């Protein structure tokens, strides 16, 4: 019925949560022809929902096979929803992947895990103000104390590709936004409308996998090269770095509440 994808940074509490949600309704196996573990399973309480676990990754780079597995699954549109496990204690760095996940076009829910530790240190997070400015639902969870779990799985199940109409994509500096829009318009119907922005930013970044597994015309390829060149001249920096700078700048802007 409903396909929810669990993903986040290594040691954010993925396995911990995954175990509490699925119980022993788990199946361990293979991603095709890749030396990467594949596990999935039914939600213990709502048996019509299935959770597909994804590799612990810091970002959708084209290098490690763990990230090719994650990129491919989330762009296959098999998942109805993305349940993002975020470490509360290292909130800033965790959101880096989050911004990339949102761009896939599959609705993202944040399980702000390890909320118990946050209290011990003294640091606080405004869950309401964070959620709104980030544009995604945020449910504080603790895999230790076992709080927020059922509340986040419920949120995830109701935040799907068939429920969500308006998807707030992280808006960056106008100069980069001009480029994304220029790449998008040129792409036309060559990319899935949902994943359009993911592919657009990946083409700007000059991503190996995206370019290779996309049959773009001579006209399209030339136009995308021009846009990249001029944007590099405007920012006086390479395309990969403009995007990295823009993600963190957005992350600090969102942390105007935290
Ligand atoms: N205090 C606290 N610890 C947690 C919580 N969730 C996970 N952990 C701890 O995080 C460590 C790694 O958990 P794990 O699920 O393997 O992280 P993963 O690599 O994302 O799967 C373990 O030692 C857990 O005790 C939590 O909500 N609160």
């Amino acid at each position: 019925m409903t396909e929810i994808a669990l993903i986040g940074n290594p040691n954010s509490g993925k396995t911990s949560l995954f175990n509490l949600i699925t119980g022993h309704n788990q199946r361990v196996g293979n991603w095709p022809g890749v030396t990467v573990e594949r596990k999935s399973g039914l939600v213990k309480k709502n048996k019509d929902l299935e959770i597909q676990d994804l590799p612990g990754i810091y970002s959708m780079s084209p290098y490690s096979p763990e990230e090719k597995v994650a990129r491919d699954y989330l762009l296959s549109q098999r998942a109805d929803s993305i349940l993002n496990v975020v470490d509360a204690t290292n909130l800033e760095r965790n959101l880096y992947l989050t911004t990339q996940l949102i761009e896939t076009g599959i609705p993202v829910t944040i399980a702000l895990n390890m909320i118990d530790v946050l209290d011990g240190q003294g640091k606080k997070i405004n869950v309401d103000k964070l959620s709104y400015h980030l544009g995604v639902p945020v449910v504080a969870t603790s895999a230790l104390k076992q709080t927020g779990v059922d509340q986040v799985v419920k949120k995830a199940a109701h935040t799907t590709t068939s429920t969500v109409g308006d998807l707030a994509f992280p808006i960056y500096d106008d100069r980069l936004e001009a480029a994304i829009s220029q790449i998008l318009e040129v792409l036309g119907n060559s990319v899935p409308q949902r994943s359009a922005r993911f592919y657009a930013i990946k083409l700007f970044e000059q991503d190996s996998l995206v370019e290779a597994e996309l049959d773009l015309s001579q006209f399209q390829r030339k136009e995308i090269e021009d846009i990249i060149r001029i944007t590099e001249e405007i920012f006086t920096e390479d395309a990969e770095s403009i995007v990295i700078n823009e993600r963190y700048a957005f992350i600090e802007r969102v942390c105007q509440m935290a």
